[PDB]
């Protein structure tokens, strides 16, 4: 063949309602077509005149079909509700795009009876938690910060757990849970005492004849083992060489016994000498000490004793007393854990001192919080006194946008808040209410008469209506009739443009304005019988067959 098949669409120039006057509309069910609204013999579309208005997509009418509408009336209002009802809290005129922003906070939990205060000492401000105890945490996070479930919020500054180098670390009774260092070492389970045994290492690379110091030679703080390395502290230097270059030197601090055959003294190399034992015939030990045996050290072979300090370990931590205004399924909660940095029989490599046991709040939530959840951690101010408290708080953030100001397919719209700023308020509970007005006055027509499907209502008004005054005579037409410019309504009387009359008495006839459409057949309709249309809006597009050049 020879043709093209070719589409051009009806759009609508007026808003108003469709109806479909001698018009067959067909649905056509094709194998892979499927569903098409067709006018297989075409026909007539007839918009009658209105003012439609878009509603948003919660909105309930207020108003039914028939009713006499004032100029900016209500005519539907929407609902803004809560899930995970709460305690409401009202922000600030933070003009985001024009929106205003409300919080309901769904759980709570505040550290009463402790004092946050912002020590500009330090380098930098940083904020510190002050218990009733006296303990002091340092905050880490900053004011408005989100924080996740399992996060650490505080550390207690803490130099009871500090040492003065590096050195060796045991356990004794302390179970400590085998987690994977990424949450920053193990968790202390069982309490006990962790011992420790200082040892100076440095790490050098310098060949051996950049040596000024003996193998186990007893040296003081000051010296200089190497000529650019200084030893922090008093001790043994232990020489660590594999290539002809030093590998590192280890500073071990002990008291120094001299012994000959140091492997034949009764304590072995397995350490841990308690107090009164007799590691050798005629030395007895002082104080808790860890036996080294040292052969070809500078005055013959020895026996170093180690001393080993201790550091009592509490099964738990301390922990501030809280406040919790936990609800709906959200259980929050400050929890104290230990943790220890370092393995239970580790070599801390370390020249400075060393921090064995972090005590930390981590944050705890989740007990049936769906995803978990975000803690905004805020520093607010206590109800009674005139101090600073911390709080971390779970809220739903819903946004009102402002309003609207009426435009061709909406009315204005108004906002209205039913909630204050400190109000409990509950499950599914309504906070804002907003107002659909009302562009001119008239009478409201064709609504959606399914339920939750109301989205587009119209109104007659004043210019969709016209009355057409009958002064003798009776009118020659009926309430159904659809008249056409120059028709014949009544005696002497004639149409002046197209519409459909609506009321039919003796001295008047009020007829509301309409225009047609003509579809020709086959065509394809975009709207259905009764549905409320914009201007602009598509009621069909009509399916040609053209001359194709080619």
């Amino acid at each position: 063949m020879a043709t093209e098949k070719v589409t051009k669409d009806v759009a609508s120039d007026l808003a108003g309602q469709v109806k479909f006057v001698n018009l067959d509309a067909e649905e056509k069910r094709d194998r892979q077509g499927t569903t098409t609204r067709i006018a297989p013999k075409g026909g007539l579309i007839w918009v009658l005149s209105g003012e439609v208005y878009n509603l948003p997509p919660g909105a309930e009418p207020v108003v039914k079909n028939g009713d006499r509408i004032e100029a900016g009336a209500v005519m539907a209002e929407t609902t803004v509700k809560t899930e995970h009802g709460g305690v409401v809290r009202l922000p600030e005129q933070q003009d985001s795009k024009g929106g205003r922003e409300v919080e309901i906070i769904t759980a709570s939990v505040m550290l009463d009876k402790a004092k946050v205060l912002k020590e500009t000492q330090q380098g930098r401000e940083h904020y510190i938690i002050e218990t009733a105890t006296g303990q002091r945490f340092s905050l880490k996070a900053a004011p408005g910060t989100k924080v996740a479930n399992g996060q650490v919020v505080a550390e207690l500054i803490d130099d009871r757990y500090h040492t003065t180098t590096g050195g060796i670390l045991k356990y004794a009774d302390i179970e400590v849970a085998k987690k994977g260092k990424a949450k920053q070492g193990y968790e202390v389970l069982k309490g006990g005492t962790l011992l420790w045994i200082p040892e100076e290492t440095h790490e050098v690379n310098k060949d051996i004849s950049l040596l000024m110091v003996e193998d186990n030679q007893y040296v003081e703080a000051g010296t200089e083992v190497v000529k650019d390395i200084f030893c922090q502290n008093s001790g043994v230097v232990e020489v660590i060489q594999k290539n002809d270059i030093l590998r590192e030197i280890i500073i071990k601090p002990g008291e120094l016994h001299l012994v000959d055959d140091p492997e034949a003294a009764r304590l072995k190399h397995g350490t841990l000498a308690r107090p009164g034992e007799e590691v050798l015939p005629g030395l007895v030990v002082d104080t808790l000490s860890q036996v080294d045996y040292l052969e070809d050290t500078p005055e013959g072979p020895a026996i170093l004793m180690r001393p080993v300090q201790e550091f009592s370990v509490p099964d738990e931590p301390s922990v501030p007393s809280q406040d919790s205004s936990d609800g709906s399924g959200q259980s929050i909660r400050l929890r104290a854990v230990q943790r220890l940095p370092y393995k239970h029989d580790e070599r801390v490599k370390s020249v400075d001192g060393v921090d064995l046991l972090r005590t930390q709040l981590v944050l705890e939530i989740g007990s049936e919080a769906p995803q978990l959840a975000a803690d905004i951690e805020i520093v607010t101010d206590e109800v009674d006194p005139e101090a600073q408290r911390l709080q971390l708080v779970i809220l739903e953030s819903l946004i009102i946008r402002r309003d609207i100001a009426a435009d061709q397919t909406q009315g204005s719209t108004f906002t209205s808040l039913l909630v204050k700023d400190g109000d409990h308020i509950g499950p599914g509970a309504v906070i804002a209410r907003t107002d659909i007005k009302a562009k001119q006055a008239g009478e409201v027509q064709g609504i959606v008469r399914s339920g939750e499907s109301v989205r587009r209502i119209l109104v007659v008004t004043d210019s969709d209506r016209l009355r057409v005054e009958t002064n003798g005579a009776k009118p020659t037409v009926k309430v159904g009739d659809l008249v056409r410019p120059g028709d014949e309504m009544a005696k002497g009387v004639t149409a002046p443009e197209t519409a459909a009359v609506m009321a039919v008495a003796d001295d008047h006839v009020i007829l509301r304005l309409a225009r047609p459409y003509l579809v020709s057949p086959g065509a394809v309709l975009q709207i259905e019988e009764g549905d409320l249309v914009q201007r602009g809006d598509n009621l069909a597009l009509l399916v040609f067959e053209r001359a194709k050049t080619g």
